[PDB]
């Protein structure tokens, strides 16, 4: 590697990081990365459990994002967490989530999603009237069928 | 911290970054990170509003991703935005989104998702026939009930 | 830029990275970034296809995340992939996915999502009974209408 940074194991765990980056310039990205990989991530992050115990790292993550107001006097913020785009257009999955090398959840380049297991919304779902037999029925579709039976 | 990089506030905002990384090697990741956190992110990103005004940073994000074709002559790209996996298998949430420390949207390790509020698909939803009373009805399920009433 | 790191094109592709970061300290983030952008990402990642051929980079991504157990003897892991929060509260989209500059999929600050095209769940969807005509019908809602017809 052109540059390698290593933080060795300390005597006792502490809050220090191998690399810390701060910018006070509002007009540019604090950090940028560009690469040209054939078959890998431009940025690869790996979290490894420090412990043999399979629950030890329940509160850890590979990537943690926080979105905050101005420290002194701030009235709030409207900043976004993660923004993904393709200014050229891609035919690849925009977001692809796996576990044990199996596709679990993804977002297609058209915005349609796939979830591998039973899911929950604590609210309503607005969508189009069903075409196929395995499409979700709308209240309209149901009420239209009921109207025809009520007529006879 | 082992290494600290600081960009101070400039007289006028400009496009400069504290750290910029570029690779022209197609065979490896431009950047890699590995850590062993018990209870934190391997990479932590924090966006802070530069202004007291709660709408000032509406177009900002913590993480921005772009996916582009080869600059000169490129016919397109099939690269993915974000790819998440667990080669060991994890029992943690694969994607976990909160606001004000409250779970808003997540993807479970099995691929099932949870959304806290009313959602919208500008299309159809393909899914399984309902088992529970609070499961979404399919067109099949509705049409099966209607068939029995039409019979009598 | 305050710091620029460049890996030039090698004679033959290889696994080397421009920047590689490793920490063995369980008590702190291997890397942290903080910025104050008005209208950009704190971290910006760009993947560019190395080739003119629009399928050449089908297995590449801008961001790749892996979640692993302790290398020797580990029993498993419970770590999360991506964790997003706003300790201040934001009114911005928490996750916003586009292709060709058009909104394809997003998560609102309340946890409600939007998908632009037909989607699939390989399971059931638990949700609330419909209010509007374009809301998905539950099994309860359907069965309630059928009960009234069965009565007459």
């Amino acid at each position: 590697n052109a540059v390698n940074i290593v933080m060795r194991q300390p005597t006792t765990p502490n809050f220090s990081s191998a690399l810390n980056i701060t910018s006070a310039n509002e007009g540019g990205s604090a950090m940028q990365i560009r690469g040209v990989e054939k078959a890998l991530g431009t940025l690869k992050i790996t979290h490894e459990n420090p412990s043999v115990d399979k629950e030890y790292d329940k509160n850890a993550a590979a990537l943690s994002i926080d979105i905050v107001k101005k420290q002194k006097g701030g009235k709030g913020t409207a900043a976004q967490g993660i923004y993904i785009n393709s200014t050229s257009g891609t035919t690849g999955k925009l977001l692809r989530i796996r576990n044990l090398n199996d596709d679990k959840f993804y977002v297609k380049p058209d915005g349609g999603f796939y979830a591998k297991e039973t899911s929950q919304i604590d609210g309503n779902l607005k969508l189009k009237d069903p075409i196929a037999n395995d499409h979700a029925a709308t209240k309209a579709y149901v009420d239209g069928e009921v109207e025809k039976l009520k007529a006879l």
